[PDB]
């Protein structure tokens, strides 16, 4: 089998992309991020607290027939960026694009913090790193991907992100007109449960490619690309008037500036983000400080190839009995 849903940016910043996604029967729709940094499949539901719900789509298992109570799980997340929620779990037929899984675990919240009521865009997340990181206890549950792998043609999905754009997740298949040139696969780390890699350096502009080793994440659920600080410094040295702003949290610019493209190394290949991909707009609506799309990973522990870095290529995430990663220019 194979499935394949187009992915839509939530707003004019691609701040993050929501891809639809049927859950139980009939089918309620659902607009989901997928997260391939984290591994819980969690909505909001007809069981989350009413003023935490705000325009969202729930879903309501009692009118799924095919829904089931898993008896005595529960889960509880905290994201990266200080948001989380919590909840109960049910069985459920999940479907993306096509690709249908039966017995899906669809982790309903009773809960969700601010943030998550405030976006009115996404109905949940579906997560895409390894299934060790599941939060249901106490009987850890699988991913959407590891419990679709055994049915696909090839044990793969990949991301093909947008600027500005709408985008496709694929899950089978890798589309050979979807990207140009060649696909450069690398060695992945499974020990952190995420898809982490070791990229082979970077390029400011048409700078000289500096050779470093940066081990990170690909991250399609964090917006920016979060590098050390090394790294990041250089990059916006080259750009008049860039300073890092401890009130507003990381680097800003003067919105007239026309960002340097930013290159980073997969093996001996090369891909490069515009710097267009770097403008994340006004720090606040019409002010003239722009928000930067390279920040400093040195206060979070790993550096993350998020959506600036990955909406720049087509990405294979290639769950073979040893996965890799793969990397094309597009």
């Amino acid at each position: 089998s194979t499935g394949s849903a187009t992915t839509t940016p939530i707003d004019s910043l691609d701040d993050a992309y929501i891809t639809p996604v049927q859950i139980g029967t009939p089918a309620q729709t659902l607009n989901l991020d997928f997260d391939t940094g984290s591994s819980d499949l969690w909505v909001f539901s007809s069981e989350t607290t009413a003023s935490e719900v705000d325009g969202q789509t729930i879903y309501t298992p009692s009118k799924s027939t095919t829904a089931k109570l898993l008896s005595g799980a529960t889960w509880s997340i905290s994201y990266g960026d200080g948001s989380s929620s919590s909840g109960d779990v049910y069985t459920d037929t999940v479907s993306v694009g096509g690709l249908t899984v039966t017995g899906q675990a669809v982790e309903s919240a009773k809960k969700v913090s601010s943030s998550f009521t405030e976006d009115s865009t996404i109905d949940g997340l579906l997560g895409l790193a390894f299934s060790t990181l599941n939060t249901v206890s106490p009987t850890q549950q699988k991913t959407f991907f590891d419990n679709a792998k055994a049915s696909l043609d090839s044990p793969v999905f990949t991301a093909d992100l947008g600027y500005h754009a709408p985008g496709t997740y694929n899950f089978g298949f890798i589309d050979t007109t979807a990207y140009t040139g060649s696909i450069t696969y690398t060695a992945v780390s499974t020990k952190q449960g995420f898809w982490e890699w070791t990229s082979t350096g970077y390029a400011v502009g048409s700078g000289t490619f500096k050779s470093t080793s940066i081990d990170g994440i690909a991250d399609t659920g964090t917006t920016l690309l979060y590098l050390p600080a090394t790294v990041v410094s250089a990059y916006w040295a080259q750009v008049s008037g860039a300073k890092s702003s401890s009130s507003v949290g990381g680097y800003v610019f003067p919105c007239s500036a026309t960002l340097p493209s930013f290159t980073f190394g997969v093996g001996s290949a090369r891909i490069v983000i515009p710097g267009d991909y770097i403008d994340f707009g006004p720090i606040s609506t019409g002010s003239s400080s722009c928000f930067g799309g390279i920040q400093s990973s040195a206060g979070i522990g790993i550096n993350i190839f998020g959506d600036v870095a990955l909406k720049a290529a087509f990405v294979v995430f290639n769950g073979a009995t040893t996965p890799t990663l793969g990397f094309a220019s597009k």
